[PDB]
C-alpha cells in the first residue's frame, strides 16, 4: 500500500534499474481533510493536512534521504554525513543503519529536540554536538565531507530535493490538481524549493492546471528570509526551524517570487497557538516548527488574504513525538490521585 | 480520495451506512522486510516488519480506537474514557479531538512514557494520574464508566478488536497469503486476540490459505501469560507491557492453542538487545514493547525452535519517539566539542 516512494515515482526521479534502494517504505502519506478553523470553513476555504509525520522516522526528511542515501551507496560510499536541527539527522542515521553504512550527524548543543536526539543515538549514529548552532554545524559538516571519504547528505546535495519534491506529486495525484495555496514551514529552504519544483514540474507534465501559491513561514526570532538578510543569532522554541543562513535560499525566494506567494513571520506564541490548535480540536500531533504552517494561514485569515472558496494544503514537517518537551507548554499535567472510584470521577470533573 | 480504515475493510467490520466515520486516516501502515538477522537467513527464514508505530499517533491502538470511537458516536456518546499504559489514552484523545468530544484518560502514575504523555496532555484529554498501576486504572475505568455517562473504549469494548484484526488481513493482503509465524508483544492481551481473529476470517473467506503459529512474548517481570496466574506487582522498562492481569487472557490462549503457537516471556536485556538490533541494524526504531516481538523471534531461532525456510511477521506496535528516555540505555550522547573542523573530527572517531 505505502510502496517505496523510489519505485512509486521512478518515473520522475534520476534512478536506473541498477540503483540500489535503500528504502524503509517512506512517502505516500495521509493528506488529512481538516474541520477548520472556523475562520476558514465560513469562508468556504478548505484546509488539507499532508502529515508528513507519518513518515518511517516522524519527518519529510525521508523523502530526500531515501534517494540521498540509495544513490550513495550507488557511487559506492559507505558513509554519509549531514548537519541538523535533529530531523535530517534521524533521517541519515536511520538510512544509514538500513543501508548499512556509517552516519555522523552534527548537531547544534542544546538545540536538538529529546526526540530526535533519541533517534540519532539508538540508530547508532556517530554524533557529534558542537558548541555553536546549526548554520556553523551546516559549514562544519560540509568541510567533514571534504575531508573524509564521507558523503554529504543536507539538501545542498541535489538528490534531496529531488527526493522531496515528491510530496507534491502525492498531492496533485490525490486532489486531481494543485491546490490554490500550500504553507510550509522555512528553515534551510530545502523544501519549499523541492515542492515548487515537483508542482511546476507536474504542471508541466499537464497533471496540475492551477501552480499553487508557495506559502512559506518562518519563527519571528529566525526569519532571515522575511528581513532580508542572514540572522547570526537566530532563536526560537521551534528549534527545527532555529536557522538563519538557509542554504536554499535563492531557491525559496524564487519559489515565492513565482508562484506569487509569500515568506513571512509568525510570532513563537501563534505558532503554540496553532500547535495547540491542530492536536486537540483536528487531532493531528506536529511538532512545533511545523505548527509554523498553520499559524502562518491563521494569520492570512486574519488578515483575509486568502480568496474563499479556495484550497489549501499544509505540509506539517513533523511529528509532535519529536518534542515532548514542548507539550507542557500547553498544557500541565494533574498530580496523581488515589486510586479509588471517587477520586477519580472527581479528577475526571464527572463530580 | 484516500479512504479511511473503516472503509478499506467495510464489510469485515460491525458498521452501517448510520456509523459516522471517525478517522485520521490509519492503518495502510508499512510491511518492511527485514534483511536478516543472521540466524534466520542462514536457516532460510524470511522476516517482515509491519510498522504500526506509523500510525496517526504512533501505535497500532489507532485500529482499534477509529472503530471504537465511531461506534460510540454513533450511538450518541458525548465522551469517552480509557485506563492505559499510555498508547490507549494517546490514540482516545486523538481520535475525540478528532470527533469532537470529550476524552477521559486514567494513566498509572509514574509508568507512562513520556512520548506518550506528552500526547493526552497536547491533545486535551482530561487526565487523571492514580497511584496505582495499569490494572488498577483498567478496574476503576470500568467503574467509573459503568457509573457514569461515559463510553468505555478499552479493548474490553469489542469494537477494539474488530478493529485492530484488521492489521492481519493487510498482512495477507500483501504477502499473499499468511506467514508461518507472527509474532507480537502481549501486555493486556487485545492484540494478539484480534491477529488470530483476522487471521481465523482471511483463512474462512479463502483468503488466508494457511494460518500463522501466533507467537505473543511478554517481560519477564510482567508475564502473567506466562505464568499461569496474574502478576501482582507487574515490572518491566517497557512500560507499555507493565499488565500482570490481562483482560483478554483467555482470547489470548485460545489463539495461542489454536494455531499452536507461544506465550513466553523475554527479559528486559533480551528486549533492549532487540531494540538496538531494529534500529542499528534494521533501521526501525520501535518502542521496547514492540521490540519484545523480535527478542522472541531471537529466542526461538537460538534455541532452534523455528521451523527453516519459513516466513515470520512481526508486529512493531509502537514508534521509537514514543519513549526517547530508553535510547540512553543503549547508547550514550557524546558532550559538545568547540565548532572547528578539527574537533569535530576527532569526536566523530575520525583520528
Ligand atoms: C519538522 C521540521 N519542519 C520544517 C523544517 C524546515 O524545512 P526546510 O526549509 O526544507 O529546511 C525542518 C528542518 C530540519 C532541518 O533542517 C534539519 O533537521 O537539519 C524540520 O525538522
Ligand atoms: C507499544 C505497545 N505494544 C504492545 C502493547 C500490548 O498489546 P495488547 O496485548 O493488545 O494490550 C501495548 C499496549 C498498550 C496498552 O494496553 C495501553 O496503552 O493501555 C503497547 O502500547
Amino acid at each position: 500500500m505505502r510502496p517505496p516512494l523510489i519505485e512509486r515515482y521512478r518515473n520522475l526521479l534520476p534512478v536506473s534499474e541498477k540503483t540500489p534502494v535503500i528504502s524503509l517504505l517512506e512517502g505516500s502519506t495521509p493528506l488529512i481533510p481538516l474541520k477548520g478553523p472556523e475562520e476558514a470553513r465560513k469562508k468556504g476555504i478548505r484546509l488539507y493536512a499532508k502529515y508528513e509525520g507519518l513518515n518511517p522516522t516522524g519527518s519529510f526528511k525521508d523523502r530526500g534521504m531515501t534517494l540521498a542515501v540509495s544513490k550513495a551507496v550507488e557511487g559506492g560510499a559507505q558513509a554519509v554525513a549531514c548537519a541538523s536541527t535533529g530531523n535530517t539527522a534521524a533521517s541519515a542515521a536511520a538510512y544509514a543503519a538500513r543501508a548499512g553504512i556509517l552516519a555522523i550527524v552534527v548537531l547544534p548543543a542544546g538545540y536538538v529536540a529529546l526526540g530526535k536526539v533519541a533517534q540519532s543515538l539508538v540508530h547508532g549514529a556517530r554524533i557529534v554536538q558542537v558548541e555553536g548552532n546549526f548554520d556553523d554545524a551546516l559549514r562544519l559538516t560540509q568541510k567533514l565531507t571534504e575531508a573524509f571519504p564521507v558523503a554529504l547528505v543536507n539538501s545542498v546535495n541535489p538528490h534531496r530535493l529531488e527526493g522531496q519534491k515528491t510530496l507534491a506529486f502525492e498531492v496533485v495525484d490525490e486532489l486531481g490538481d494543485a491546490p490554490h495555496y500550500h504553507a510550509l514551514p522555512v528553515g534551510n529552504a530545502g523544501n519549499i524549493t523541492a515542492h515548487w519544483m515537483g508542482y511546476k514540474a507536474y504542471h508541466a507534465l499537464g497533471k496540475a492546471k492551477r501552480l499553487p501559491r508557495m506559502l512559506g513561514f518562518q519563527a519571528a526570532g529566525a526569519a532571515p528570509l522575511v528581513l532580508g538578510r542572514p540572522v547570526e543569532r537566530p532563536e526560537t522554541l521551534a528549534t527545527a526551524i532555529r536557522i538563519g543562513n538557509p542554504a536554499s535560499w535563492q531557491g525559496a525566494v524564487r519559489a515565492k517570487e513565482e508562484s506569487g506567494g509569500v515568506i513571512e513571520a509568525v510570532t513563537d506564541e501563534e505558532i503554540l497557538f496553532a500547535y495547540r490548535y491542530l492536536a486537540r480540536e483536528e487531532g493531528i500531533f506536529c511538532e512545533p516548527a511545523s505548527a509554523a504552517a498553520m499559524a502562518g494561514v491563521f494569520k492570512l485569515l486574519r488578515e483575509g488574504r486568502l480568496e474563499p472558496e479556495s484550497t489549501v494544503v499544509l505540509t506539517l514537517t513533523g511529528h509532535g513525538l519529536k518534542d515532548p518537551a514542548t507539550a507542557e507548554r500547553v498544557a500541565e499535567l494533574p498530580p496523581p490521585v488515589p486510586a479509588r472510584l471517587e477520586a477519580v470521577a472527581a479528577a475526571a470533573g464527572l463530580l
